């Protein structure tokens, strides 16, 4: 269950890490970005494909703060990994052109272009969990702290439906994304142009909690 990253790979999460040092904020606009794209793939999969929706009938993203357990939880309803996507997709990668592209530009941009956002996480992230269930599979847990990687089926069972929930460990100077006020501006600012709501769980004055539309 425990793999290694591809060189090309650790390499680019040490470019994006050293480039956007100065602007850490961006990864959560990375994992809404990620999380609007697996929403338009099961999306065009509903086109041809009746029953499409019936692990999770809505189309959302959902992010969760978790300040005890020093958790952030980014949750889309998309269409999800299945155990071989998750190896594959997560832990291997025109990369070397863009490797190049990214030490002659040192990047914000770029990163985003070449659909390399997911690994801006270690921006602010001692650990990233990957939790994922799609149609064709059962659910499964990918986990990493960067150095290598394991990929273990779920003992949760499907408790996901179909989607893909992104766990953030985070390091100790990036607290700050553990407050409600900071995550919905940023939610807010990088939700915009998503064509999916968008929900953050929040308090509202006694005092109860429930999802807040962000878009
Ligand atoms: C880390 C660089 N590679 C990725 O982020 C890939 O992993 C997969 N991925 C990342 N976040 C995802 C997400 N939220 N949903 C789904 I479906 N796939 C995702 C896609 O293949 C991304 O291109």
């Amino acid at each position: 269950e425990k793999f290694a990253f591809q060189a090309e790979v650790n390499r680019m999460m040490k470019l994006i890490i050293n480039s956007l040092y100065k602007n850490k904020e961006i990864f959560l606009r990375e994992l809404i970005s990620n999380a609007s794209d697996a929403l338009d793939k099961i999306r065009l999969i509903s086109l041809t494909d009746e029953n499409a929706l019936a692990g999770n009938e809505e189309l959302t993203v959902k992010i969760k703060c978790d300040k005890e357990k020093n958790l952030l939880h980014v949750t889309d309803t998309g269409v999800g990994m299945t155990r071989e996507e998750l190896v594959k997709n997560l832990g291997t990668i025109g990369t070397s052109e863009f490797l190049n592209k990214m030490t002659e530009a040192q990047t914000s941009e770029l990163i985003g272009q070449f659909g390399v956002g997911f690994y801006s996480a270690f921006l602010v992230a001692d650990k990233v969990i990957v939790t994922s269930k799609h149609n064709n599979d059962t659910q499964h847990i990918w986990e990493s702290d960067s150095n290598e990687f394991s990929v273990i089926a779920d003992p949760r069972g499907n408790t996901l439906g179909r989607g893909t929930t992104i766990t953030l460990v985070l390091k100790e100077e990036a607290s700050d994304y553990l407050e409600l006020d900071t995550i919905k501006n940023l939610v807010k600012k990088y939700s915009q142009f998503i064509n999916f709501p968008i929900y953050v769980w929040s308090s509202k004055t006694k005092t109860v909690w429930d999802w807040e539309l962000m878009n």
